[PDB]
C-alpha cells in the first residue's frame, strides 16, 4: 500500500522513517536531500557501500537496523514518476518550498505525501501548492515520535534514537482516509501509538512544542540566554533565575492555548485539554501533585486554578517524579536542559538555534492565519514581539553583516492567505 | 537594665544570644542547664578556660565572637537571688516545665523573664506558673531571630549561625513595655529589626514555625521520613517526591492561617498577611515569581491565588535566588535540609526529633486553647491527628517497650484551662 517510498530530507528523521517503514513492508526506497555538504557527505557514502543506520538506545535497542537507500537525488527535477508515497522529513519551514519545488506535473503517481511535523495549517499550505487535480493526499502527523539525532555528520547516514514519545496524532486531507490506518501501524512498530484524526487541522492542533515552546522559549529570559556569548548557558524547563518560567510565562501559556483552542475551533478542529495533554502524552506525575480529577477538569478550572495547576505541572517536573532515587533521596535533574545559543555558521555568520527559531516561524504563521478568522492573538502578538525585539537588538549589537539572514526580518501574511483561500475552498 | 541575666537552657540559640548581651552588656551573665550528657561537657569546658564562640556562616561572617559566661549551674541548689532577667533558651514545649522547676523562692529579684521562641498562649501559660505576687514582667518574641546550630557537640559552647531573620516581633505582659526597647536594642546588635506590639498574643501569633512546620511536617511524607530508619531521609522544604511540599500540603497552610488567624482576633491580636510576613520577614524571592502586589494584597486575593502564590513562593525557594550562580548556571541548593530522623537514647528508647515533636506539642496546646473561644480548627485537628496515627503505628511496629513515653498521647487540655483561666483574671 505505500508503494516505492521517497523521503525528502534525508536527516535524523528520515533514518528512523525509514528503518520503521522497512519493517513494516515498502517497495524502493529513495531520498532527496538538496545541495550542500550534507549531500556530498551522502553522496560519498554511498558510493562506499554506506546504507541508512539506526541505532535504538538503551531500552530502544530493539528499534536499531540497517536499510538500503535505492535511489539518492539532490535536485528535485531528476526525479521519476516512479513514487507512491513522500514523507517530508526537512523542517516544518521548508514544506512549502519543498512542495512548490517538485515537478508535480509529472509526478501523477504520488498517492500520498506524509507531513511529519505538520503546525496549523501545513496539510493546507501544501494542498494549495499543488496542482488543479493532483491526486495526492495529504497527511498530517501532530509531531516527530521520537528523539533521534545523526551522531556524527562524518557517518551521515547513521542516525541514534534515545527516545519514542507516547502518543502522536495522524489527520487526512481525505475524509475517513485509508492511508491514516498503513501510517497508524507503520509508526506502531517504533512503539508510539497513533490516534487517526477526522480533520488535518485537528492533528496539526496537537503538536506540542506549539503550546511549550511559544510561551517558554519566546520570552526575555529564554531569549537574554539564547543570545548569549559568554556564561551558562541557563536550563530550558528550570524556574526563574535557572530557567525561564515564571508565573508569568504560566500565564502566556494558558492565554495562548485559549488562543489556539478558538482558532482550532474557528478551522473545525476540536481543541485540547492542555493540562491532560501534557500529562498523558507527554510526561506524567503523581496524583498528589495533579490528581486525576484536576486533570481532567482542567478546561473547565478557570483561570487562575488553569494558572496554578500548570505552574505545579512544570515544578513537579524539575525533577523526574519516577525516576529511582539515588542514596541521597535526589531524583534525576529532568529539568537541566541546557539552551542551545546563537553559534558562527561555516560563513561566521551568526545562526540562531532551531529552538527559537523554528517555533518563532511556526507562531508567526499561525497569528498571521488566525487574522482572516477575525482573531487578533494578543497573547501570540506580545510573544512575536518579545523575540523580534530581541533578534533586532543582536543584530544591532553584532551587526548586520555578521548575522544570517534568518534572523532578519519575515512575513508570513502570504502563506496565511494561501491557507485561509484553500481552507475556503 | 538588664541587670544580671541567667540565660536558661545553654544550647545553640543562647550562645546567640550570649554574645548579644555581652555586646550591649553591662551585668553579670549566668546560665542554667539540666544535668545531663551536655551540661557534663559544659562544664567541663568552662573548667578549662572556654569561652562560648559564636561564628556566623558566609555573609553572616560578620557577626561572629566570643562572650565569657561568669557561672554556670547544672544544679538548681546553688542559685542565689542575684539576676534580674532570665532568657529561656529552652524548647518552647518545655517552658511550663522549666518555669515550674526554677527555684523561685530565690529569685524573687527576677524582673523581666524573656521567651526567645513563642507561640499563641505561651506567655499567659508562663504566667499561670509564676508563685502568687511574682512581678516579672514576661517578654514573648515572635521567632527565634537567627539559625543557629551547635556544630559539634563534643564542643558544646561553639555556635554556627547562618541566617538571622530581617524582622522578629516582641509583647509584653505589662503595656507599654519599657523592656521591649532594651530588647531591640540587644537583637538589633545582629542585623535584626525588633517591632514590639501591644501585646503577647500578638507577637506569638507572628510565630514562623507554627504557620510552616504544622502543615509541612505533620503531613504523612514528613512523618515517614522522620519515622524512617533505612530510607535516605528525605529534605524538608522540597516538592514531593523528594520533599513534603504539595498542593495539598499547602492547603493546609492556608487553612491553618486562617485558623489561627481568627485565634489571635478572638484574643484581641491582629492576624498577619501570611506570605508578605514569609517574604519579608524570613526570606524573599524575586518580583517576578512574587509581584509586590501580589504579596501586600495576599490577604484579600481569594483561597485559589493565596494556594498558587505560597506554592510559587516554595518552589521559588528551591534554590536560594540571591545566591551566586555557579558555573553550570545553579543557584545554592537551599531547600536540600535534610530530615532528622528517630533515634534511640542512651536508654535504648526511640525519641522523636524536636521537628515534629515540638511542633505537635505546640499545636496541641493552641487547638486545646481555642475550643475555650469555641473554635474547632479543623485543619488543625487534621495535623494532630496525622501525627498522631503516623507514631502510634511506629510504637506498633516498633513496641511501646522500645518508645520513649514523649512518644505517647497527651493532655494539653490542663495547660489550656491555665491559659485561659489567666487570659480571662
Ligand atoms: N528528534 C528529532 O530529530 C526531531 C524532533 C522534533 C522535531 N524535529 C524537526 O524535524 C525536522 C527535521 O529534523 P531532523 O533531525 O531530521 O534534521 P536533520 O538531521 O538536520 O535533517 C534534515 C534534512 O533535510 C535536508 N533539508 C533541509 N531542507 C531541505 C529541503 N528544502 N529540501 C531537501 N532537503 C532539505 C537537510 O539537509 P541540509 O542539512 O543540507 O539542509 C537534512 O539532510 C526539523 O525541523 C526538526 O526541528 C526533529
Ligand atoms: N535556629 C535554632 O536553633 C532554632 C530555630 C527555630 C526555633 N528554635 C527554638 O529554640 C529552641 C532551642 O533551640 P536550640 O537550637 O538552642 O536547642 P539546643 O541546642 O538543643 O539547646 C536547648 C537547651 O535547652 C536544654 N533543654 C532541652 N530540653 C530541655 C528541657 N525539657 N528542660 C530543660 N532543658 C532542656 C538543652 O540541654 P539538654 O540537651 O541537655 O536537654 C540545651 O542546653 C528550639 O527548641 C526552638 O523552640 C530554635
Ligand atoms: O523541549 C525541547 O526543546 C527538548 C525536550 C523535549 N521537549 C518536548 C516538549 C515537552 N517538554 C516537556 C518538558 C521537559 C522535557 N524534558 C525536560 N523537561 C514538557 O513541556 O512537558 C518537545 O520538544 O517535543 C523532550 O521532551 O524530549
Ligand atoms: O533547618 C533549617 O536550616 C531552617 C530552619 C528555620 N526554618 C524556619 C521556618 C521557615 N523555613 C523557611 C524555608 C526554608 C528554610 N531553609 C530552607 N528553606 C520558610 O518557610 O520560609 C523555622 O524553623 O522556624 C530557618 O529558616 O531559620
Amino acid at each position: 500500500s505505500l508503494g516505492n517510498v521517497l523521503l525528502v530530507g534525508l536527516g535524523a528523521v528520515a533514518i528512523q522513517v525509514a528503518l520503521d517503514l522497512r519493517r513494516h513492508g515498502a517497495g524502493r526506497l529513495g531520498a532527496l536531500n538538496h545541495p550542500g555538504r550534507r549531500s556530498q557527505r551522502i553522496a560519498e557514502a554511498l558510493a562506499r557501500g554506506a546504507c541508512l543506520q539506526l541505532e535504538g538506545q538503551g531500552q530502544h535497542r530493539w528499534l536499531s537496523g540497517n536499510a538500503a537507500l535505492d535511489v539518492f537525488h539532490q535536485d528535485p527535477a531528476e526525479l521519476r514518476d516512479d513514487w507512491q508515497t513522500l514523507v517530508l522529513c526537512v523542517p516544518a519551514d521548508s514544506y512549502l518550498d519543498v512542495v512548490r519545488g517538485l515537478p508535480w506535473e509529472r509526478l501523477g503517481g504520488v498517492r500520498t505525501l506524509l507531513l511529519v511535523s505538520a503546525f496549523i495549517g501545513a496539510n493546507l499550505l501544501v494542498r494549495s501548492a499543488l496542482p488543479a487535480g493532483c491526486q495526492a493526499t495529504v497527511l498530517s502527523l501532530s509531531s516527530y515520535y521520537a528523539a533521534t539525532k545523526v551522531i556524527d555528520e562524518t557517518q551521515p547516514l547513521r542516525a541514534l534514537t534515545k527516545a519514542v514519545k507516547r502518543r502522536v496524532y495522524l489527520g487526512s486531507s481525505r475524509p475517513d482516509c485509508p492511508a491514516r490506518e498503513t501510517w497508524r501501524r507503520v509508526l506502531a512498530g517504533s512503539g508510539v501509538e497513533v490516534v487517526p484524526l477526522a480533520t488535518p487541522e485537528a492533528a496539526e492542533g496537537r503538536n506540542v512544542t506549539t503550546y511549550v515552546h511559544s510561551p517558554f522559549f519566546l520570552g526575555e529570559f529564554a531569549l537574554a540566554r539564547i543570545l548569549s556569548e559568554q556564561g551558562p548557558p541557563g536550563f530550558m524547563y528550570k524556574l526563574y533565575p535557572e530557567g525561564p518560567i515564571t508565573p508569568g510565562a504560566i500565564g502566556a501559556m494558558r492565554r495562548l492555548w485559549c488562543e489556539l483552542s478558538e482558532l482550532l475551533r474557528r478551522m473545525g478542529a476540536e481543541p485540547l485539554n492542555l493540562l491532560r495533554f501534557l500529562n498523558d502524552d507527554n510526561y506524567p506525575v503523581h496524583e498528589t501533585m495533579l490528581p486525576r480529577a484536576s486533570i481532567d477538569g482542567f478546561a473547565e478550572a478557570g483561570a487562575e486554578r488553569q494558572e496554578y495547576l500548570l505552574f505545579v505541572r512544570y515544578a513537579a517536573l524539575l525533577v523526574d517524579p519516577f525516576s529511582p532515587a539515588d542514596e541521597q533521596g535526589r531524583h534525576f535533574d529532568f529539568s537541566a536542559v541546557p539552551f542551545r545559543r546563537v553559534s558562527r555558521d561555516e560563513d561566521g555568520l551568526w545562526r540562531l538555534p532551531r529552538v527559537p527559531l523554528e517555533d518563532y516561524r511556526k507562531l508567526a504563521l499561525i497569528v498571521a492565519l488566525a487574522a482572516h478568522f477575525d482573531l487578533a492573538m494578543p497573547q501570540a502578538r506580545s510573544l512575536l514581539a518579545s523575540y523580534e525585539n530581541a533578534v533586532s537588538r543582536f543584530i544591532d549589537c553584532q551587526g548586520a553583516s555578521q548575522c544570517h539572514p534568518s534572523l532578519y526580518p519575515i512575513d508570513s501574511r502570504p502563506a496565511a492567505d494561501a491557507i485561509y483561500r484553500q481552507w475556503c475552498s
